[PDB]
């Protein structure tokens, strides 16, 4: 579903992915949002690839990735999370829609995105489901 990205992200210092395994996940750094906002995307896959390429071009965001993960984001691929944070065949950091798409959330609004591990993304959706009761 094609669209235009919007949103600004957050000012982030330090290790921007450390919190991806916990809580609400981590916001998108504003300097990554700046490389995407206003651009048109053909599909979610297109956005995801350009998102990780934007990460690859930012020294601050690259600094807390392993060397192998720096290679992968330079190819527009998501970096791998540690094994304890995998969920079935899902092994890489995921972009989660904070208000889910299925709950009226925006697809390419960067302020509706966080990064989460596969394990934490699944937990967040379980928790959202429970809280409907
Ligand atoms: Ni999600």
């Amino acid at each position: 579903e094609p669209g235009v990205a919007t949103g600004n992200g957050q000012p982030v210092t330090g290790n921007w992915l450390a919190g991806a395994s916990q809580g609400d996940g981590v916001p998108i750094p504003s300097q990554i949002a700046d490389q995407l906002r206003g651009k048109e995307f053909k599909s979610w896959r297109d956005f995801r690839e350009q998102f990780w390429m934007a990460v690859s071009k930012d020294p601050s965001a690259l600094e807390n990735l392993s060397p192998s993960n720096r290679y992968f984001v330079s190819q527009g691929l998501a970096p791998y999370a540690v094994p304890e944070e995998h969920l079935g065949s899902k092994e890489k950091f995921e972009i989660h829609h904070v208000v889910p798409l299925e709950s009226g959330g925006a697809l390419y609004n960067i302020d509706n995105l966080v990064i989460v591990t596969p394990k934490r993304h699944s937990e967040i959706h379980k928790e959202l489901k429970l809280k409907r009761k």
